[PDB]
């Protein structure tokens, strides 16, 4: 079969795409792991093999039939393109490729069908926007959609490993030394690009990634954008606020629906439930529902809270969480993967269409 | 036959020199595909057979009958010599030995008579001077030419993959993101060589190459210098204005003339349809004249627009247009070797 | 103060024509906005203040001190002999009325004293021939001018509203959706009202208005003929080719002059950058020279590439650009107003020299 | 009068503090020397008078008008903010406040007015930069500055004390027992806190301070962060390599600039020789050039080899050296100090945090 590289394998998102590797069904023969100068010559597992780590750079690709990028936009932007000419079929998970019409946006279970035309790079959605996808478009089928409003709940970790990191510490600082949340010293979150940080111990926070001239911030704009293409439909209506909270994996969401002809809620729970990648956890009764801890680890997406809107005939609320490093990161890229290996589209593409530097 | 090499075979004139040679007349035994170490080993299409990209080096001329160079003045001034020691003819489609009194410079319609004194290189001309010289010549042979003053509207296919790709992704930043073209980051355009690049999403830029010494720019001086050598005619005055505009592929040209003699309007558009290579497109009543659209996929430069001065008893407007991939570049090259052939001049 | 109407105020000179006076030195005591059927009782902004738009008719006028026209030349010919009539004096943007000698038609830093003898109408020309003016006027002055050659570089805008979203539809078409050019459906160019159309997307058409019997289009011999009125001067030879090429806003032009003295090019740059209206950008040092984008958004005409001819003693080659919505329509109009104001000459013309359809 | 107190009054810095403080102009009726504990209770000699080193403590500056910090970043960033808190003023050498807005970062002659607006702390700048700036400032003042490029020779005093005595043992171990140099042990340089240590002794070594994530060291981008900040334009391109050499003191500099106009060769050595804080040396007919060894011992900034590039229309080279203890250090924090003086700005301000 394959050789594969990740680049980026020291990272969380990395570190979950090595465990999705392991349980494939894709036919690897030999495995490569990238990352920058600072990890190269360290060594990191595959099952048993012990795989040294490689510093990513132009000429690294030579012999790599499957690249999984998940080092930053920066990384991506720089190397892909040089995969591609390569020969590499890549799957990038960061933000960079994602709206550049000759890349496939693909989550398997909803547009397959995207990744037959690829030109060597697909990119695996935003996480949030993932999970939304998976738990809509059983409803989209039946019903149609008019809009998504939709409130995140998001995870640290969506954020890194500094991220997490640096999570762990301030709520250590909180409740072992008992310094006050805002007398905290931030490093990274909101955003590690943005010049102001604040503590997440104890709060949420209204902002992720960087802000667009429009007010809504990056991350915001992402699933408004990324759900039209995915679903193929521009008059999807779709308006998001994200929010960092104090979880480490899983991201939430509550997501209001208005759909095009009434949709019985009890029919929606089957919908749902009958679309693969969606576990209806909807008992209320038994107060069954999704919940991030219980979410982190499966490679499932949870729906819950499913009821109409007590005004809107044709609007529905609902809960979806699924883990934000799986589904949301290197499931869906080992999904995508395991799907190009199984319509005979693992190649080299004659035609270059990224420009290098 | 014979063994042919394409150097730079993956860039924008590399891969229209495939698919001409697919297509022509030479009797191809072998054929090689080179470039640089970055492509070395992957793989390419000739018709049905796969083809593996070898690195260009030394020693890579050796058999080869026929080369074409389409890979950076660069690497024709570096393997050029080499390939011609190894016995080698090239069609060099550079810029690098284009004034050289001991390499003819030829569009085959106009002077395939200077390939008889080939020295083992024959240079390709400029894509904007070949079409033009393509329109001109009958007119010249009919009523002669005093001067030609041109302005061009050139696609960004004639800079490279790279323009194309810069060009491409700029227009779907402003169409797609909202941002202002003057906000935009160029790596490229106007010339890779040069120290400032600008946006070509929605702009027209008036440098092609770089500027020379006397406020024109190479490409300016190019479309005059080699006008006067295909022509072997240092009397006709020729000033030119070049410019690139968001076109991808064919080069689109205003082109003025004063003839020595006056050329009824009637006669020069039958003069034009007559000579090998120009197809006359200038039918105003039904709206018909050359489209850069139009031209893209064809060999032939397409005339029109051909009319009078307001005022000047000899002086002629028109428009003239044509792929600058192909008869500007791939394919005046491939016919260049078709016609070495036929001469008996590939030894 | 005046009463001031906009007729057209809806479309892309108008919507110019409002963002110029509301930066105008124009005493205006109200405002009104004209447009046809189509947009009469919608609405509009002055500022901050919202001002209902107004059906054209013939007695629309009743009050109007001055009359922006930038509506089509049929409603040019329809309603401003109307206005005059009313008392109004009109400053027309169409081809309409430009060549009637009881018409002047100006360029205030070429030709401004011709506006003492107006009779209610004033004529702003074509776009392509302002610019132009602007630029070669200082020259004339002092070296005079024999002929004119020019190839024009023109933005889809002078076609109007419908000609810009034709044009960015085309390009998302073939951009987003893998549309090859050809196979591209145009309604509009070249000429809104000719028989044929033809995509623009990655074209350049050297076509723009309708033929005429000589094998010139309009655009071209409005040029011609405009030059010679506006400089007044019918012995300046001048012969154009009009392209309409993938720009939104801005025409640039490749300009050939010979002068009657050899004009130096050293002070050929100073008279230029002396003029009023013309700013020189000309350092190729620097590769410093008029660009499209760059002039988007400023009232200035830019001049540069200057550079003597190979060959012909009195030859000059140039490069001029401007924002034709603003200098080449909507400012230069504006300007005529202020200086009407200026000269007190917003006023009744006694005797009415336009006949009334 | 003032109570000073230098803080750090045993090292390379702190030393010529005193001697500085000696010759000044500010009006000082205490002095107090400031160290860790293993310095305190040793003496200090101010004029004819001794002076007992006392422990820097959070507690110690009750009283003290004016204090100049010597003593690494750390000690800055530990101490200073309680001076502040204290009512004292404070010049701070090190480099830990120097990217701080509501710091101003100060070379008197070229941007005293920066000092109006203090609150409490006011910055030195690295000692590559100062000379720099003096030498630069007077060509900027005329004909502008759009790029500068400089390739430094530092001398091992701006390591430190420690950096002093590793230079010379290596040097005598390899001039009196005929070591390698590339046999040498070293401790200290190129950086102390960095992992590696290389000989200094018939060296140079191409690293001050740690690098940073553009592979530039840090060294090379204060001098470029802070030519932005003292000449208030971040618009000015500079870019720079950092090399320390075997001379004990004074740092010289190959500096490159491309002004904004032509300036002329005659004029650009007119306009360095009137400025203040610079000497023009610069007669190469006479073989006179700007000299380490001539430079120590002196707070002028001594430019010569002016020169106009070989191509670049705008381009001029020069050869910027000074005393990098005295101008780059205990001389331009003494020159703040008395600056503050004159100003009347000596007096208690509260916007850095407490540790
Ligand atoms: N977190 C999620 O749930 C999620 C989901 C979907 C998409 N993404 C995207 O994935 C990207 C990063 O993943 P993350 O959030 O897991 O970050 P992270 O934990 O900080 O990990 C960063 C990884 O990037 C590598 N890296 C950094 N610079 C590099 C370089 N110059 N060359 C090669 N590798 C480099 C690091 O390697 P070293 O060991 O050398 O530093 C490390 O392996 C982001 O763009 C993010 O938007 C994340
Ligand atoms: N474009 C036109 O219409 C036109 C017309 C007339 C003349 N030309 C001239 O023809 C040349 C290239 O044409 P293009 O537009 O096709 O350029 P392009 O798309 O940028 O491609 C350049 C080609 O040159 C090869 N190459 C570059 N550097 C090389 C090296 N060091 N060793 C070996 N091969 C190298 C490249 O190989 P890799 O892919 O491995 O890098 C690639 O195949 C230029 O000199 C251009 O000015 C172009
Ligand atoms: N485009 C340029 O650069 C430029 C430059 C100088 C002069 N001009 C002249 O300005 C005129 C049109 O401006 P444009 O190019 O900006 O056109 P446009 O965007 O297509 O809009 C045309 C305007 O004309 C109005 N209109 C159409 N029919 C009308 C009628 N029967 N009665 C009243 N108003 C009517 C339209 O109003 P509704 O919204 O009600 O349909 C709209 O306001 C043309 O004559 C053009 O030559 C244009
Ligand atoms: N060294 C230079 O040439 C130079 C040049 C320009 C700017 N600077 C800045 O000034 C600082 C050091 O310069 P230097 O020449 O004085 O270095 P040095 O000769 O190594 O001496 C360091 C000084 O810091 C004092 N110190 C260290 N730890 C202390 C603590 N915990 N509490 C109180 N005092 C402490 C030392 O006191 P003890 O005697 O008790 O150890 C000593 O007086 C550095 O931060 C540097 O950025 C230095
Ligand atoms: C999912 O893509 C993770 C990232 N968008 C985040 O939560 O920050
Ligand atoms: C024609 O030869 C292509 C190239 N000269 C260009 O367009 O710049
Ligand atoms: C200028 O008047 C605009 C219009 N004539 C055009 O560009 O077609
Ligand atoms: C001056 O600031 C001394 C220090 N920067 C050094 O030489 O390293």
């Amino acid at each position: 079969g394959y050789t594969v590289a990740v680049v980026g394998a020291t990272g969380a998102v990395g570190a979950q795409m090595i465990k999705m590797l392991e349980e494939s069904t894709l036919p690897i023969d030999k495995i490569r792991y990238l990352a920058s100068a600072r990890s190269a010559g360290k060594s990191l597992k595959f099952k048993d093999q012990d795989i040294t780590i490689e510093e990513t750079t132009e000429t690294a690709f030579e012999g790599v039939d499957i690249a999984l990028f998940s080092a930053g936009s920066s990384t991506s932007a720089k190397y892909a393109p040089y995969a591609v000419k390569a020969g590499v079929v890549v799957v990038d998970n960061t933000s960079y490729f994602r709206q550049n019409p000759d890349v496939p946006l693909v989550v398997p279970e909803v547009n397959a069908h995207a990744l037959d035309a690829h030109n060597g790079i697909i990119a695996c959605p935003n996480c949030s926007t993932i999970q939304m996808m998976v738990a809509l478009e059983p409803v989209r089928q039946k019903w149609g959609l008019d809009r998504i409003i939709v409130s995140t709940y998001q995870a640290v970790s969506g954020a890194g490993m500094g991220a997490i990191l640096e999570t762990q510490r301030e709520l250590r600082e909180v409740l072992n030394d008992g310094v006050k949340p805002c007398d905290l010293h931030a490093e990274i979150l909101p955003s590690g690009g943005d010049k102001k940080h604040y503590p997440i111990a104890f709060n949420a926070l209204p902002q992720i990634d960087v802000f667009t001239d429009n007010d809504y911030t990056y991350e915001e704009m992402k699933m408004t954008k990324e759900t039209k293409k995915i679903m193929e439909d521009d008059s999807i209506a779709v308006s998001a606020t994200c929010v960092r909270i104090p979880v480490l994996s899983a991201h939430s969401e509550s997501v209001y629906i208005e759909t095009k002809e009434v949709a019985p809620i009890e029919e929606v729970k089957a919908a749902i439930a009958a679309f693969p990648g969606a576990v209806l956890e909807d008992d209320v009764a038994h107060q069954i529902y999704p919940q991030a801890i219980n979410a982190v680890g499966s490679r499932d997406t949870f729906v819950g809270r499913i009821r109409k809107d007590l005004d809107a005939e044709k609007g529905i609320h609902m809960w979806v969480v699924s883990d934000n490093l799986l589904k949301g990161a290197a499931w869906n890229s080992v999904q995508i993967a395991e799907t190009l290996h199984e319509r005979g589209l693992v190649r080299p593409t004659a035609e270059l269409k990224f420009e290098l530097k």
